[PDB]
């Protein structure tokens, strides 16, 4: 019955991992409680819009975020495939301020990755297609956009598959360093 | 953009119907936005608990409801195969009291169907095995549940399987007639 979040290197980035119930018929679990969740953090535990996108291997998407006050908190899953997903501390003000953590995500192992508002937050399909669910606590504004580059050197994250299988969007390709601060 | 909800039978009983979006690698879409969802309904649009369960074909839940204050709105959907669909009106004072609407939610068709509080509902899996996502504006309460027989001869609900390949729990194959008011 209680909600089990497990501690990451990030402040306040959280894995929710199920306690799911297994019978004949199948298996149930509670995937989310907005008032355990809310009890366990004192964090904002509302969220306001789902998005599901699909994608093929080595699809790469990140590194994103919303500025100020139209920063969104993110829920994250894969609903069908795997998916290596990662989050970056962006908060100057944190003592894990530019630090960065990934996990896989797949349909199999039910996880959600908790990536609270001032990250930014990406992923790469690991199999050969995924779905990925993410519920944010802020709703959609453009021009609030920020991004990292998702290879910058100074964060030098492992994105796990090779380069040359990497999939990126125009903007993706041409987003600005960590240093630059688009966030 | 527009958040599209598609008249049921049945009063405040909506299906979502998602704006797809295709690209290269796959499609994204916005799958709920609440404010979009309050401001086309005037019901509440904050759900507060997601829930999930996998099962076998012809593994048939219903019909459930939680009574009074901890009654639940319910949002449901079909993450992997295929699944029919049933709510009930049971509000004394509407004027869809006691009519029934029954429809497929698949992973194939993406929709989702957004069942009011005072209402009960029901599934059966028509595919080998599904999985069934259904989120809920209020919290789980043991004591205040109701239930209706899901073959309730007053009701008629034509579940779609053969009957004899419905697989039921011992809760559901006592629970009482839509006329004696459980609920
Ligand atoms: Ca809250």
């Amino acid at each position: 019955h209680h909600m089990k979040l497990v501690k990451t290197p990030l402040k306040d980035c959280y894995i929710i991992e199920p306690t799911v119930f297994e019978d004949e018929r199948g298996y149930f679990y509670e995937k989310y409680n907005e008032k355990k969740f809310e009890e366990l953090t004192g964090l904002n535990g509302h969220f306001v819009q789902d998005n599901i996108s699909k994608s093929s291997y080595g699809v790469l998407r990140g590194l994103h975020l919303q500025k100020g006050k139209h920063a969104q908190a993110k829920l994250v899953s894969c609903l069908e495939g795997r998916v290596w997903d990662v989050a970056v501390d962006l908060r100057e003000n944190s003592e894990t301020f530019g630090k960065c953590y990934g996990m896989e995500l797949s349909a199999e192992n039910k996880l959600q990755f908790y990536v609270p508002r001032g990250f930014a937050h990406g992923f790469v399909v690991l199999s050969e297609t995924a779905v990925f669910s993410y519920k944010c606590d802020n709703f959609y504004n453009k021009e609030s956009e920020g991004s990292v580059k998702f290879n910058d050197s100074d964060l030098s994250i492992d994105w796990k598959i090779p380069e040359a299988d990497m999939i990126l969007s125009e903007k993706d390709q041409n987003a600005p360093a960590f240093k630059d601060k688009n966030y």
